[PDB]
This record gives C-alpha cells, sequence and structure tokens, in this order.
C-alpha cells in the first residue's frame, strides 16, 4: 500500500483515505502508523519537493502515532 | 449552539462552519473537539437515523480528536 | 461510462455513484477528486447547473470529504 | 468527568471515555499522554491492577496510538 518515496529520512508511504491512517517506512527499518492525518496532509506530504522536511515539520509528534515495525 | 437529540448514546452535539471543528458531549459527561470536519458530515449526522451510530462509524478515529472537557 | 463530460471554464467531466455516494470530477487542468457522502439530488443540480463551477463552489467543494484520485 | 488519581510510582492520574476510546493518562513524570483505539475493558483492567504502572507498560503503552497533549 506505500508508494516509494525520496528523502534522507523515509522510504514508502501508504495511506489508507477510508480510515484516516498514514503509514510511513523510514530508511532505518522502522514503520510507523499516525491517526486521524486528514487527506491533504498525504497529499502535501506526498508532493512537497522534501518529504523529509514536511513529515517533521507537519505530521511528527502532532497525530497518534503507533509503531509496526 | 448545541442540542441534545440524544441518539444511541450520545448527549448533545455542536459545530463551527467557519472553523471547520465539530463537538460533540457524551453521556459520561466528556466532551470532545473534532477538526476538519466537513459541512456535510456534521449535517447528515444529524439527518442520520441514530447519530451515535454514525458518530462510531464516521467520525470516531478519524478526525484531529481534542479533549475540552 | 466513467464520467459525462461537462462545458465549464472549471470542470471536465463528472460521475457519480448511486451506492457509495461518491462524486468523481474532473477538472480542465487534470485533477480528478472523489466527494464522499454526496446525496443524488446535489449530483443532479450539479449537472442540471447553469455554471458547473459556480454550483460546485457553492455546494460542493470543502464541503464534503474529498480525496485526490488524480 | 475528569481523570482519576491514581497510587503508583510512574502515573498519577487516568481518565477514559467509553465511547470515544480515548484513554488519559497523566504520568509522575509530568507529560498527559493520549490513547486511541483502547477498549472499555482494557481501561478496567488498569484500574483494577494491583499495579497501574506495571500493567501500564506491559499493555497500554507501545500498543495503542499515542499523542502527547501536555
Ligand atoms: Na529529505
Ligand atoms: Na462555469
Ligand atoms: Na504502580
Amino acid at each position: 500500500n506505500r508508494e516509494n518515496v525520496r528523502s534522507s529520512d523515509l522510504k514508502s508511504v501508504g495511506y489508507d483515505s477510508e480510515n484516516k491512517i498514514l503509514e510511513v517506512e523510514f530508511n532505518s527499518g522502522g514503520i510507523y502508523q499516525y491517526s486521524t492525518v486528514p487527506e491533504e496532509i498525504y497529499s502535501k506530504l506526498m508532493s512537497s519537493s522534501s518529504h523529509g522536511k514536511y513529515f517533521h515539520k507537519m505530521i511528527r509528534d502532532k497525530y497518534p502515532t503507533k509503531k509496526v515495525k
């Protein structure tokens, strides 16, 4: 479900628009799920010139987060 | 600016079209805020049969949820 | 037919799903978006309107849950 | 409803909302963490536990989506 990405930080990104869950794979190896993420956040994250900078600015710490790997 | 239709087990429901945030009170006393909730989600919440059922199917776990009281 | 074409300075084609209440709008600029919990009548007024752009602006956009499909 | 105070070496108050599935834990460090999709019965075993901390760390932490709120 995860579309590949470029950042020095994250490898792939998946979205469940039906349930508002973002899923991010990171280059280190960890996979993390983000809850109640609005649609355009996922859109803006995917159309950012930098994917890693948008994540730390607008996503990390600001949505409920669970680890998956 | 709020209104007790109750529901399957709701208490009171209010909204801010101007800010796109929903407010919902529960029978256990709590009141929760929901952000970036589009207008018609708030409307056909209220035209629905049982509004808790809608809440639990179409709002819970889907918008930025923030305790207010 | 997925989407029926539309003459507008803004909208290109519109399609509707009677079952899951999803409207699909394509724009002359290329974007495609699905609109959830859209009532049948709302899709009817949009197609019957004399300015699809003006009806879309007033009665659809930023009012129903929006998803970008293209 | 506000949080209930608690006897633990790690947390100090806990509130729950059966309908929403929102847990709220206030720690003996001073943060408040909010846990989503927590079933009603996990919250009860927590308030009923001989050690709230040993239960929370084993069963709730790193098992439900978490968000810092204070
Ligand atoms: Na980067
Ligand atoms: Na037009
Ligand atoms: Na303890």
